[PDB]
């Protein structure tokens, strides 16, 4: 109850469905910038599953607010990407972006009623 540090092993816990689902497979690991010559002149700062999975297990977010903004920066340099709608891997961001939306909803709730609950007295 009030559990501070549960949030850490739900993120893995999605994390782990998230990379079940095919709608992730080209979030998996970072875009080859020389495959993608051009990435790095429209992209700022390059995100992905594997990278948020790994700054996870390093110990470096201190919050699940912090790893839900770098799963929304996968999808909004997807969007920064896209050349219009006729795209399966634009297709795939919407629908994974709506899956893991719905799973850190409570994750997100959880933890803010936690760090309230702490602070109650
Ligand atoms: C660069 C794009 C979009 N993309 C990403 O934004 C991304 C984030 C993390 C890993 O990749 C996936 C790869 N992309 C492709 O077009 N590959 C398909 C090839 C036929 C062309």
């Amino acid at each position: 109850s009030y559990d501070i540090q549960a949030w850490k092993k739900q993120c893995e816990e999605l994390l782990n469905l998230i990379f079940q689902c095919e709608d992730s497979e080209p979030f998996r690991q970072p875009v080859d910038l020389l495959e993608y010559p051009d990435y790095r002149d429209i992209i700022d700062t390059p995100m992905d599953f594997a990278t948020v999975r790994e700054t996870l297990e390093a110990g470096n977010y201190e919050s699940p607010m912090e790893l839900c903004k770098d799963v929304r920066l996968i999808f909004s340099n997807s969007k920064a990407y896209t050349p219009s709608k006729r795209s399966r891997i634009y297709s795939m961001s919407l629908r994974l972006s709506a899956f893991f939306e719905e799973h850190i909803s409570s994750v997100l709730s959880d933890y803010k009623s936690a760090l309230r609950f702490h602070k109650r007295n």
